[PDB]
C-alpha cells in the first residue's frame, strides 16, 4: 500500500498508494484518493502523538501522498492493540463482535511473509533477538498510543476498536513509532450507529471505502477533503 | 485418552485408556498397553517432580491404568514448554526441525474445543480471568518442571524436545500441576539417533507406538514393562 524511497542515510520518503489489498493479497482494488487520505490522517495522528510525547518517525510532508520520515532499524513486528472484539480476536476468545474488553489487549505478530505473520509471544520475540526490556517498552508505548487515540477519537463520536502499529530503533537505540496510522491499519466505528469507517468496508463490502475514509477525515479535521 | 471418575469432594480417579487420537481427532487407533505405559510414566514423572518440590495433583495409584488425584479448579490452559524446534513451532519461527533453542520457549494455549485450542498471551488470559501474577507463577513452575525433566532425561540418553502441562487451583488457592505427563504429551528423542520415542510415531507413522513407548519406559526405569 506504500512506496519507501531513500534520500540519504538519515531519512526516507513514505509514499501512500491508491491500492487496497485484503485476505493475504487475494482481494485487490484501487481507490482514487485513498493514498491522499491515508497520508493526511497519518500526519494528523503522528502530530497528535508527538505533542503527547510519543517518539515517532514523522519528519515532514513532501506534497500530496508523500511523507518524510526518519529511517529506522525496524523490529519485525506488528503490534496490535484491541479495545472492542472484532476480526481475528473472535477466533481466540469466545466473545461476540462488539464486546467491550475489560482492559486493552496487546498482541504481537511476527512480520514474516513466508509464515503469514503468525502471532507470537515474548519468548518467540527473544529468539528473534528482541529482549524482554525492548518488548515491555514497545507495549508500554502501544498502550499509551491507544489511550491518546481512543480519547481524542471518542470526543469525535468515533470508537477505536483496534489497530496495528510498527516500531523501529533509531541511532540512539530509542524505540520509535513507525509505518502508518490510517483507516487501513485501524478499526474505527461510529459511536452511535457502530458502523465501520475503515478498511473493513473494503474487506466485507460494507459500502464505499472512499466515502467512509472521507467521513473519518471530515469528522476529525472539521473540513472536507481537498485532494 | 483418559477417563475422570469422581470419588468425593476431594479426589478423582484418573484412568488412562488405550485410545490414541491426532489431528483434531481425525486420526484414531487403539494400542493395547498404551494406557498402562502412560499411567506408569505419569506416576514416575509426578514422583520425580514432587521430590523436587513441585506441587502436583498426584495422590496415589489405583491398580493398573488408574491414578488417584486431587480434584482441582482447572485453569483452561495448555502450557507448552519447548527446548528444540518441532511441530507447530516451525510455523511461527523460520527455523528447522531439530534447531536447539538459545533458551526455552513457553507458549499458552486456550483449552477450548469450539476454537480448537488457539494460542493466547497474558492479555487474553486476563480477559479469561487469569491474573498476571497467576500466569507468572504458572510459567515459573513450567520452566522448573522443564529443567528437572530435561536434566533427568538427558542423563538417560533422551532429549526433551517439548511438552504440554496443565494446571489447576487447590482449596488453598495454590497452583498445582495437573493432568498427565507421558509420551502422549511430550516429545522425547533418542540423544544419539535423534529419533522419536513419543506420540509422533503415531502422528507420522514412524514405526510402532507401543515399541517406542516401551523403549521410553525401559530406558527410564531400567526394567521391561510387565503390564
Ligand atoms: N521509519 C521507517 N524506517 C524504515 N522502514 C519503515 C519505516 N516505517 C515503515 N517502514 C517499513 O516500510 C514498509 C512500508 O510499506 P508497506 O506497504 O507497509 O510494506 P509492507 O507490505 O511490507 O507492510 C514496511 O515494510 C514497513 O515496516
Ligand atoms: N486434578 C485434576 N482435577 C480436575 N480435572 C483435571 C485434573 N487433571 C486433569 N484434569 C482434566 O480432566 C481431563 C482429563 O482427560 P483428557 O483425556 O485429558 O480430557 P481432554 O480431552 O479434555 O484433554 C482434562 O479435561 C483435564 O484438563
Ligand atoms: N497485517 C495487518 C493485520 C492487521 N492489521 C490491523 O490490525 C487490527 C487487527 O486486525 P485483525 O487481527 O482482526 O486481523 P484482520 O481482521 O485484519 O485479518 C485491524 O485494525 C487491522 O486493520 C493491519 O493493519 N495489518
Ligand atoms: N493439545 C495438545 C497439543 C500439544 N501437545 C503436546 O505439546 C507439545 C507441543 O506440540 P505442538 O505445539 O507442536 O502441537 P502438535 O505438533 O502436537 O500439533 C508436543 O509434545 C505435543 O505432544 C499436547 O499434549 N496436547
Ligand atoms: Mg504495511
Ligand atoms: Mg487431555
Amino acid at each position: 500500500a506504500k512506496k519507501m524511497i531513500p534520500i540519504d542515510d538519515d531519512k526516507l520518503i513514505m509514499e501512500f498508494k491508491d491500492d487496497a489489498t485484503a485476505f493475504d493479497g487475494t482481494k485487490k482494488a484501487r481507490f482514487k484518493g485513498k493514498g491522499w487520505l491515508n497520508a493526511q490522517l497519518s500526519v494528523i495522528f503522528f502530530k497528535l502523538l508527538e505533542e503527547h510525547g510519543i517518539k515517532t518517525h514523522f519528519i515532514g510532508v513532501a506534497g500530496g501522498n508523500r511523507l518524510i520520515v526518519e529511517k529506522l532499524d525496524m523490529y519485525p513486528l506488528e503490534v496490535v492493540v484491541r479495545n472492542v472484539v472484532a476480526g481475528s480476536l473472535k477466533k481466540r476468545l469466545p466473545l461476540p463482535e462488539g464486546y467491550e474488553l475489560p482492559e486493552p489487549i496487546v498482541e504481537l505478530y511476527y512480520k514474516n511473509d513466508e509464515l503469514h505473520d503468525p502471532m507470537i509471544n515474548y519468548y518467540h520475540a527473544k529468539v528473534l533477538g528482541i529482549s524482554l526490556d525492548e518488548i515491555k517498552k514497545i507495549e508500554e508505548i502501544a498502550l499509551k498510543v491507544n489511550e491518546i487515540l481512543k480519547d481524542y477519537l471518542a470526543k469525535k463520536g468515533i470508537i477505536l476498536v483496534d489497530f496495528k502499529l510498527e516500531f523501529g530503533k533509531d541511532k540512539n537505540g530509542d524505540i520509535v513509532l513507525a509505518d502508518e496510522i490510517s483507516p487501513d491499519t485501524c478499526r474505527f466505528w461510529d459511536a452511535k450507529t457502530k458502523r465501520s469507517l475503515d478498511k473493513d468496508v473494503f474487506r466485507f463490502d460494507k459500502g464505499d471505502l472512499i466515502e467512509a475514509y472521507k467521513e473519518i477525515y471530515e469528522r476529525i479535521t472539521g473540513e472536507k477533503p481537498e485532494f
